[PDB]
């Protein structure tokens, strides 16, 4: 029983659209890639073929589709779908407790973690787009990350399947320092594992922001709202994060609260401008794991 | 909408180390379903990488319909699914079936015709692309008398080859690598083998040759890499042109034509586009 109805489209945009559909009786997650963005179809199926990926912290994937007749073709990924949709769109109206909070970060960590470490099987894997947008809550209070269409493969017992040749990828706003000023080394597997917990620091911000204590809490805001311009350039994103050494700010209220305290130092040992300095995913999995 | 994603496998046509080839039915249509092996999983994804880079469609390429990845249990199951030709391979059909002049140069021209097709870069377009296993397991026939040219799993853009086919500098190892040019000159030398194994099934006199693979009588049945790199570089032994085809104006053109894909020299050999205009200055 191969065949799916798409129901509704839940999401366009230059990657192309995302329908939730039906399939065996149960709602399936439908993207259609964007001509422009075939490539990333491709890798994302590369990586989907490692069996040892499936994880609850990874978005799970059913099928993966290249289908043509005369001179166009269609790129089709299918996926279990979330009805709670993006963690972007459940931090715009609700707000968090310390469980529900730590519940979150605590499985992102995981899920990154799971990416990063070789299985000897899984080879070590760098994600490159992480955000709150590729994050998926589930109804269980953790989520799963998805978008594996710009992931490195890296394999201990050998070497390192890597990038097109355009450095520039990435979200702008959750770009690394040598993301941006493009010193990134780009035949180093740590390096892009250094770049995923950059951004993994920007959306423990945004969660973080969204948790309740002594009855005050931030609105949801985007990482460098404050700084740069609403749409922002890759320029915008250098002048604030290589020029002007920003780093987002923490609310004084957040050092009222003992898990706000921790979130905030972890969070500062992911944004070092050395990459070398920065936490690991494991290293952060252990401390998520340690705090209350 | 609906997207109507069943297949129904109705008879394997094939069973190899590659996997399986089966008949299927998609919305009352045949097509034809390549389920990959484990052994085999990179030729899937060379192809479906091309495919993705450019959806090639000419008459003698094997036509694309999908490449499938469905996720199971513990494994991934690897589809490719082209058009169908139910007269099967070339290799297939020559064993029962003798030619005459008309369908022995349509045979052989709509592979140059592939080929050349896969050769060339053409610009606003495709990029080059080099087979890299041409062999009459790798072409089918054609309700119309045309073949088209299968099997893009090793295929480059600009697993090993069957060792049967592999042209001299393949086999000493002497093939510069870093040249796209050599891998169109390696096709080449396999499409002279083709040429000779479809040329020996057209009926001259009422003499035929029964069918034989390339090196047939030098070669074990199943050789090896060394078996073959004896015969074809040390030796410089190349296949059998009966007395019979010089008494036949289409076969001795033929022959010339199989010796200048047959050079040592790699930049001696015709090109495609050359073997193209030869064969329609034949007959
Ligand atoms: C994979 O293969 C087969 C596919 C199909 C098939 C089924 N539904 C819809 C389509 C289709 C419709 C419309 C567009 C275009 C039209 C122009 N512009 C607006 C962009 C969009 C593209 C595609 C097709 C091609 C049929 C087949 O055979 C009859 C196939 O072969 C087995
Ligand atoms: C990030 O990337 C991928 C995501 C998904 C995916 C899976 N479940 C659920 C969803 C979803 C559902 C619903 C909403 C709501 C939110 C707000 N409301 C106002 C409108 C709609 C949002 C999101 C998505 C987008 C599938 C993918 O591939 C099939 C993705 O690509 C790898
Ligand atoms: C996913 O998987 C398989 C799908 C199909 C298939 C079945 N029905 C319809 C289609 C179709 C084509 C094109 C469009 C749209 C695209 C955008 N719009 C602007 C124009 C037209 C819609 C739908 C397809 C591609 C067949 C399969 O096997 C033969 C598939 O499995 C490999
Ligand atoms: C070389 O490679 C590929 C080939 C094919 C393919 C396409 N049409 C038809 C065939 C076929 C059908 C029927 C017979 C026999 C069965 C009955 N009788 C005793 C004589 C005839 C043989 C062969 C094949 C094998 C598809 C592929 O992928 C989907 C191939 O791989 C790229």
């Amino acid at each position: 029983a191969r065949d799916i109805t798409l129901l509704e489209c839940v999401g366009k945009g230059r990657y192309g659209e995302v329908w939730r559909g039906s399939w065996q009786g149960e709602n399936v997650a439908v993207k259609i890639f964007s001509s422009r963005d075939e490539k990333s179809w491709f890798r994302e199926t590369e990586l989907y073929n490692t069996v040892m990926l499936r994880h609850e912290n990874i978005l799970g994937f059913i099928a993966s589709d290249m289908t043509s007749r005369h001179s166009s073709t269609q790129l089709w990924l299918i996926t279990h779908y979330h009805e709670m949709g993006s963690l972007y769109d459940y931090l715009q109206l609700t707000t968090l407790d310390t469980v529900s909070c730590l519940r979150i970060v605590l499985s992102i960590a995981s899920g990154l973690a799971h990416l990063h470490i070789e299985i000897f099987g899984k080879p070590a894997i760098a994600h490159r787009d992480l955000k709150s947008k590729n994050i998926l809550v589930k109804k269980n209070g953790q989520c799963c990350i998805a978008d594996l269409g710009l992931a490195v493969m890296h394999s201990q017992s050998t070497n390192q399947l890597d990038v097109g040749n355009n450095p520039r990828v990435g979200t702008k706003r959750y770009m690394a320092p040598e993301v941006l000023d493009e010193t990134i080394q780009v035949d180093c597997f740590d390096s892009y594992k250094r770049v995923d917990i950059w951004a993994f620091g920007l959306v423990l911000w945004e969660v973080a922001r969204r948790m309740v204590s002594n009855g005050i809490v931030e609105d949801y805001k985007p990482p460098f709202y404050d700084v740069v311009p609403n749409d922002p350039s890759f320029e915008d994103m250098r002048k604030v994060v290589c020029v002007d050494q920003q780093r987002p700010n923490i609310p004084n209220r957040w050092f009222s609260d003992p898990t706000l305290t921790s979130l905030a130092k972890l969070m500062k040992e992911c944004w070092y401008q050395n990459p070398s300095a920065r936490l690991t995913a494991l290293r952060i999995k252990k401390t998520l794991t340690k705090i209350d």
